[PDB]
C-alpha cells in the first residue's frame, strides 16, 4: 500500500545477475498484451471470488478496512478495473519509476562496499531506464490508525454468502506502541493465552476456530478475539465477555509464583533466537518497514517486563479493557452465515453499540492516532 | 487545495453565455507556449517575491504550514517549477478532468428549473469534452488540523531577510468547532477585543500592527495573537501573556452588567444582516465549502450565546487559556527581523518551548483533529 516491494533470497553466488535482470526489466518492461488481459481476467475473478472466503477471514479484512486512514474495498477495485486499459497502464510505470524512494535490507555473505555496489547498481539503473529522481520527504507519508473514542463500542455487519458459518473479531484497542503498553497487552495475552481456548473452544465449543492474541497495525495495538461459529456473532460476544470477567477474578487469584510462571514464559517465548538467516532477516525488516527501528527490542522490553507485577496488569486491565473501564475502546466485526437474520458464567450487561453504517463517515467521526517515532534520529 | 474554484458574479442576463465559454474553453483547452513560459517566468517569480512579504503575514504562513495535515511550501513548489514542462501540463489536464466532483451554490434571480438546466448544462460539457466520471466517496477526504498535547508549547523560528521588524503570531487551540466551544472563543474574543489593542499598542506600543481574535481552520478552532514588531519576539511573548493575567483579573472584577453588554454586543456584531446579494452568499458557501451546512448558524448560537455568565468564561479560561490551564494547547511562530540574533505588568514564568526544527516530523508526532460532522444526514 506504500509501493512495490522486492525481495531476493538464497545464494549468493549469482544473486547480482539476477537482481539486475529484475530491475533493468522492471524500468524498460514491454507489456505483451496477450497477456494483459489474461492476467487482468484473473484479477477480475481473483477479486469476485473473494466472497467464497471463510468468514474469519471477511471479519479481519474488514477491521482492517475499519482502522486504516486510507484502505480501497475489493468492490471499489473491481469497480475500477473495467477503466484499466492498456494505454492507461503503459502511462502509469513511467509515472510510477518517475519518482521513488528506496529502502533496503541486505542481510548475509556480504561485505559493506559489497552492499554499498549492489545499491549504487539498483539506481543507476532506474536512473537510467527511468529517470528515476528523488522523493521530498514530505512526501514520505504512511497511514495511521483510527483513535477510537473512550467508553466507546463500534459494530460493522456483514453477511458471508457461501460458508454456513459466522464469523467474528473484536478488536480492544489500547494504546499506541510503547515499551510499557507492550509487554502489558503480550504479558495478559500469555495469561489469557490458554484460558481462551480451554474456556470457548474445549468447554463451551463456540466453533474450531478460536484465536486471541494482540494486534498490531500503523504503530497501534490492542488485545482482539477471533472465533468462527454457527452461533451469531452477538452469542459470541456475550461469552467472550463471560470470559473476560472469568479471567480478570483468575488473576487476583493466581499465586504470585504462578504470575511468575507466566512472566519467564512470555520472556521465553520471545527471546527464541532465530535459526535461519532469513529468520533473522525478517526481524530486523519488520522494524524497517515499521519504521521503529528498535533492533535491540527483544532485550529492552523483556527486561522491563520482568519488573511487572501483579497490580500492574490489573491496574491495566481495570482502565483499558475491564467492561467498565474507563478507557475502554471497542470495535467489532460481525460476519454473518449465508443464513442468518437480525452451566455458564453469566455474560455482563453491554451498552448500546453504535452501528457503522457507512465507512467512509465512520472515520471521519473520529481522530487519527500519531505515528511512532524512530528509535534513532537522523 | 482540493480543485479549483470558480465564481460568476453579477447581472443572470448573459450569464449563461459567459458560464459555457468558459467550461467547454475550460474542457477544450489549447496550450500557447509562448504564453506558458511566460506565465510560468512569472510564477517563478511570484514564488520567489514571498520573501519580501510582511513578517506578521510569513507567521500567518508557517502557522497554515505546521497545522494543516497536507500543505506544501514556497520552496517546495519553485523547487519542482523546474520540472513543469509543456507535454507534462497536458497531460495532466484531461487527468485532472477526468474524475471531478462539483459542488454548487446557484444564488439570485433564478428559479429551481432554472439552476438545475445551469448545472445539468456545466456537466454534459465536460462529460463531452472531458470524459468526466464521478469520484469515489471514498476519495471526497479533506485535510484535518494537528492535534497538540495538553500543556505543551511549540514554537518554530524563521527569519524575514527583507523587513527590518519582526512578527509573531501565538496560536492557542481549544478544541473541535461546536456551539458551546465557538461561542465560548467568540466571547472571550469579544471581551478582550479592545483591551488588546489598548493595552499592546496604546500603551506598550510593542508595534502599529496588533490583532486579537478567533481562528478557525479545517474544523478546529482556538484564539490567535499577531503582531508586528522591532522587539524579539520573545518579548512580545512576554508582554501578551502578562496581558492574558490582567484580563481574567478584568473579568472576575467586571459588573454582570459589563459581562452581559459585552454579550448584547457580540450579539448584534453576529445578527447583522447582508446588504448585498453577494453577501448572503458568502454565508452560504462559507457553510458548504466548511461542509458544516449549518445554515440557521447565526440564530442558533447568539440564543445560546445569551444564556453564558461570567463563571462560564472563568471555567472556560481555566481550562483552555490560562498560563497553567491543564488543556493549554500553544504554537507560536517566531519572524525575526533582518537584523535579529539568537510601568509595565509583570509577565509570568513560561514553560520550557518545544522547537520545532522539522516540520514533517512535528506533524508525525501529534494525533490529527476529527472532521466536523455536517449538520445534515445526506
Amino acid at each position: 500500500i506504500y509501493g512495490m516491494y522486492l525481495s531476493v533470497k538464497g545464494y549468493n553466488d549469482k544473486q547480482p545477475i539476477l537482481l539486475k535482470k529484475i530491475i533493468e526489466k522492471m524500468a524498460t518492461f514491454e507489456i505483451d498484451e496477450k497477456r494483459f488481459e489474461i492476467i487482468k481476467e484473473a484479477y477480475m475473478r481473483s477479486l469476485n471470488n473473494f466472497r467464497a472466503e471463510q468468514p474469519h477471514q471477511h471479519a479481519m479484512y474488514y477491521l482492517r478496512l475499519l482502522m486504516t486512514e486510507v484502505a480501497w474495498t475489493k468492490d471499489e477495485l473491481k469497480e475500477a478495473l473495467d477503466d484499466v486499459t492498456l494505454p492507461r497502464l503503459k502511462a502509469f510505470i513511467p509515472q510510477l519509476l518517475s519518482r521513488l524512494h528506496i529502502e533496503a535490507l541486505l542481510h548475509g555473505n556480504i561485505t559493506k562496499q559489497a552492499a554499498l555496489g549492489i545499491m549504487q547498481m539498483v539506481e543507476d539503473t532506474l536512473i537510467e531506464h527511468a529517470h528515476t529522481k528523488p522523493l521530498l520527504p514530505s512526501q514520505l507519508v504512511r497511514y495511521r490508525e483510527v483513535q477510537l473514542p473512550d467508553r466507546g463500542w463500534f459494530v460493522y455487519q456483514q453477511r458471508n454468502e457461501v460458508h454456513n458459518n459466522s464469523g467474528i473479531e473484536i478488536y480492544y484497542q489500547t494504546d499506541m506502541q510503547s515499551t510499557s503498553e507492550n509487554m502489558f497487552l503480550e504479558l495478559f495475552a500469555q495469561i489469557i493465552s490458554e484460558p481462551a481456548f480451554n474456556t470457548l473452544r474445549t468447554k463451551e465449543q463456540l466453533g474450531y476456530i478460536v484465536f486471541s492474541g494482540p494486534r498490531r497495525a500503523n504503530g497501534i495495538q490492542g488485545l482482539r478475539f477471533i472465533i468462527q461459529s454457527e452461533k451469531p456473532p452477538h452469542y459470541l460476544e456475550s461469552r467472550v465477555e463471560a470470559f473476560l470477567i472469568t479471567m480478570e477474578k483468575s488473576i487476583e487469584d493466581m499465586t504470585e509464583e504462578a504470575f511468575q510462571k507466566h512472566i519467564q514464559a512470555l520472556a521465553i517465548r520471545r527471546l527464541d533466537k532465530p535459526k535461519k538467516l532469513s529468520a533473522e532477516s525478517a526481524k530486523y525488516w519488520g522494524e524497517i518497514i515499521s519504521q521503529q527501528y528498535n533492533f535491540d527490542r527483544d532485550n529492552t522490553e523483556v527486561a522491563y517486563l520482568k519488573t511487572l507485577t501483579k497490580e500492574d496488569i490489573i491496574k491495566f486491565y481495570k482502565e483499558m479493557l475491564a467492561v467498565d473501564a474507563p478507557r475502554r475502546h471497542k470495535v467489532s466485526v460481525h460476519v454473518l452465515a449465508r443464513e442468518m437474520d437480525s452451566n455458564l458464567s453469566q455474560a455482563p450487561a453491554l451498552p448500546q453499540p453504535e452501528v457503522i453504517q457507512n465507512m467512509t463517515e465512520f472515520k471521519r467521526g473520529l481522530p487519527l492516532f500519531p505515528l511512532v517515532k524512530p528509535h534513532i534520529n537522523f
